[PDB]
């Protein structure tokens, strides 16, 4: 509770706007937010097309991301913008002090690349907004007529932040000067500020708000007889008339010719003295040193990746993953009808659920907040539930207390029933990027509970001030068990929810098995998809059917029970721990009785026939290995040995680049969208690698096959991801098993970053 508050104060500020190139906000719903924009201007019409704000990936952008980041200290981002002929650095740094979550500073540096005209004009904007009823923010006017020769100071106050100043410094670089008539009314060229107000809920729409002000400037030109007989230069036509004041939006605009840089200094008044540029430089150099020392300790890359090339690779994958951390706030869109069609209980259920959806009873609810890492800045800058379990495995190593914060944040979303939506789209900003037909969440939709994996790691670590704070929840056992105590009931609630909502049907068919209880079927499947399982288009029983059972789902339930055993045991929930033991024992038996195929040598999902009998449906691939991947099989199990055969078999799963999602022998190989029907995916490869290492560092019959497989798979996965990074600068979503090429989306940090932990090893 004391450590909680120090943790709160430490993590309050950051560049928690991963959906944009660079911006800051604190972990507060309605507060002070900033964002960077820039774009070259060569003509009277180009700036609207060159300006950058929200993250994307296309031919115009070579690459971007964090070179180093720790959300407690700050870091350095590099942006390589081809369209704008610019290489940009954004350094962000936090300075603890006072009562309001400390201070921070950022340096924005732009260097023209070799291709750029040496006299390029670049428009740079720093956009500042503040939400809240009783808060103030004011631009201190300049001494000069038309703008600022020097720094722009914003004075503001709020309940959340107390008093603060935000300074945008004069910076360094040529500022262009205009000889035109207009300069007599608009100045020759200088930094300008517009202070505006809009209703709070639209402050986020920085691009349109800016353009509306640019447009009003141009309309003013037109009305005041500035025309094509004698036009002012483009960059002056797009320079806002200076009008500072008070409001909830403040636009600070600069134009530079050539290279440039400028600082942003946020000074929390309740702290000591105010933040300077010399402070920024010192704290930046200091963060880099701490970052370095920590990486070497936490991510000690083992053979054969100890080389410096692999270190830089590892730093990039890690920094981008942990650098994705966002704070999201607002309403989510949920169908709360619990239409009976969603029980999916007859044949052809998918058509019924389509009928219910077509009622559109979904409503906004909340608001909610979420502090989480994300799969990708340009495409998926929001919380995804099973993804986050993978994101936190490397993050927890770095800073267990951060990871627990993020777990707590997710768990705080769980409704009364035990449901967390698998995709968290919080507020209009988060919604803007996401197509309407994809926003609505459904309380019957599960997603893998991979967050338990992180919990498991915490538990084993538990059994055996930024320095201190990162590890306080393990160094103080008292704190640990207390965290577990408070979360334990939500864990159980989620357990029970799986069993009530994702229940399969044994009792109503000719189905025999050790337990009449244990059987699971993901709700929400369509003819070609099962989105809730995480493996979108992995082939399942055709047609889908209320009788289906899914071996991945049962294995996840297995993961959960096992975690509940350890956590219950740590808390002495004896009555609970005994029930869990009966479920574990029953899932073990039932995985065999309902899922094992002796004929095929692997696990399979099941349905019920045209003739109403249990049928196995075997599609050799990730799904086939689940009981192994999820840690459920004994190290001497013959079944495990056969899965090891399947895994290593080059003609089924084993490619030089990692395990294929689907066997080359399956009829569904490389068909359709071919998402999970052949490509190599790091998250599942990671689970294989960890399980091989387990069977490998224990006496048993398969110790040495596992040792060989472990060695080679670790090598193949790391090298594929590394080679692609070296060539393209990106982490990719998935990798082509025939060519080794990364494909689908880029900037996937993202569970692809698991590679840093594969390299570092020692599970
Ligand atoms: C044409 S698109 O670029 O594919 C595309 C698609 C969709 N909607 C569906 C979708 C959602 C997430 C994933 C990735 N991935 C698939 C994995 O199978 C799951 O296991 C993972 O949990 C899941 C998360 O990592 C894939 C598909 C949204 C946007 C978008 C959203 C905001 C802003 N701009 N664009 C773009």
């Amino acid at each position: 509770s004391e450590i909680g508050r120090l943790n709160n104060q430490s993590l309050l500020w950051g560049p928690y706007r991963p959906n944009i190139y660079f911006g800051t906000r604190p972990r507060i719903g309605k507060s002070l937010m900033t964002g960077l924009m820039w774009g070259k201007i060569e003509s009277y019409t180009d700036f609207q097309h060159t300006v950058r704000y929200t993250c994307e990936q296309n031919e115009g952008m070579k690459g971007y991301g964090w070179d180093e980041y720790d959300p407690r200290r700050g870091g350095i981002q590099s942006i390589h913008d081809i369209q704008n002929g610019l290489d940009i650095t954004t350094s962000f740094v936090k300075i603890p002090g006072g009562a309001h979550g400390g201070s921070w500073a950022a340096r924005i540096k732009g260097t023209l690349n070799d291709d750029a005209p040496k006299d390029q004009k670049t428009i740079v904007v720093f956009y500042v907004s503040q939400e809240g009823e009783n808060s103030e923010l004011e631009a201190v006017p300049s001494e000069n007529e038309f703008g600022y020769e020097g720094d722009v100071i914003l004075k503001g106050r709020s309940e959340a932040l107390g008093n603060y100043k935000l300074v945008v410094t004069k910076g360094k670089g040529v500022i262009p000067q205009s000889d035109h008539d207009l300069s007599r009314l608009r100045g020759p060229g200088q930094t300008v500020v517009q202070s505006l107000t809009y209703p709070d809920e639209v402050l986020w729409q920085a691009k349109p708000i800016l353009f509306q002000q640019l447009k009003a400037g141009i309309d003013w030109l037109v009305e005041n007889k500035y025309d094509v007989a004698d036009p002012p230069p483009p960059w002056q036509v797009y320079l806002l008339a200076n009008k500072p004041g008070s409001g909830n939006v403040h636009i600070v605009q600069k134009v530079f010719e050539g290279d440039f840089e400028f600082d942003i200094l946020f000074s929390s008044e309740s702290a000591g003295k105010e933040v300077t540029s010399k402070d920024l430089e010192r704290e930046v150099k200091q963060a880099t040193e701490v970052f370095g020392e920590r990486f070497a300790r936490v991510f000690d890359l083992k053979a054969p990746f100890q080389g410096d090339n692999y270190k830089k690779f590892g730093k990039s994958m890690f920094s981008n993953l942990i650098g994705g951390i966002g704070y999201f706030y607002g309403h989510s869109l949920v169908d709360r009808s619990y239409a009976p069609e969603y029980d999916e209980e007859n044949e052809g259920f998918w058509e019924d659920a389509a009928e219910a959806r077509a009622r559109h009873q979904e409503a906004l609810e909340g608001p909610y907040e979420l502090f989480t890492s994300i799969p990708s800045r340009p495409f998926f800058p929001r919380g995804f539930l099973w993804d986050e379990g993978f994101h936190l495995l490397p993050i927890a190593d770095w800073d267990i207390d951060l990871a627990l914060e993020i777990i707590k944040s997710w768990y705080n979303l769980m409704d009364e029933d035990g449901w967390i939506a698998r995709e968290q789209i919080l507020g209009a900003e988060a919604r803007s990027k996401v197509p309407k037909e994809f926003q609505t969440q459904y309380p019957h939709y599960a997603n893998p509970p991979t967050l338990f994996l992180v919990l498991d790691n915490f538990v084993e670590r538990l059994r055996k001030l930024d320095e201190t704070l990162s590890t306080a929840s393990v160094d103080n056992p008292e704190v640990g068990l207390e965290y577990l105590r408070r979360l334990y009931p939500l864990l159980r609630r989620q357990f029970d929810w799986f069993r009530k909502t994702q229940a399969g049907d044994i009792k109503s068919y000719d189905r025999e098995a050790y337990s009449t209880k244990e059987a699971y079927r993901w709700r929400g499947r369509t003819v070609s998809h099962c989105l809730t399982s995480g493996l979108d288009d992995y082939p399942r029983p055709q047609p889908p059917h209320p009788g289906e059972l899914h071996v991945d789902l049962m294995s996840w339930v297995g993961v959960m029970v096992k975690s509940l055993i350890s956590i219950g045991s740590l808390l002495g929930a004896t009555e609970d721990v005994e029930f869990y033991t009966k479920v574990l024992d029953a899932i073990e038996h039932n995985l065999d009785d309902l899922h094992w195929s002796e004929k095929e040598g692997c696990y399979c999902d099941a349905t019920i026939d045209e003739f109403e009998e249990h049928k196995l449906v075997c599609h050799k691939g990730y799904i086939s290995l689940f009981p192994f991947l999820t840690g459920l099989l004994k190290p001497d199990s013959p079944k495990l040995g056969k899965l090891l055969a399947l895994i290593g078999d080059e003609s089924e799963l084993w490619s030089p680049y990692g395990l294929r999602s689907l066997s080359k022998k399956d009829e569904f190989y490389g068909t359709a969208e071919n998402y999970w029907r052949s490509p190599v995916w790091i998250n599942i490869n990671y689970l294989a690698i960890v399980q091989l290492y387990n069977i490998a560092t224990q006496d048993g019959p398969y110790k040495e096959t596992a040792r060989d497989l472990y060695t080679r798979l670790r090598k193949n996965i790391v090298e594929t991801v590394y080679r692609n990074w070296e060539e393209t600068g990106f982490a990719w979503e998935q990798y082509n098993p025939e060519t080794g090429k990364g494909q689908r989306t880029q900037h996937f940090t993202g569970w692809t970053s698991l590679v840093v932990k594969i390299m570092s090893g020692h599970h």
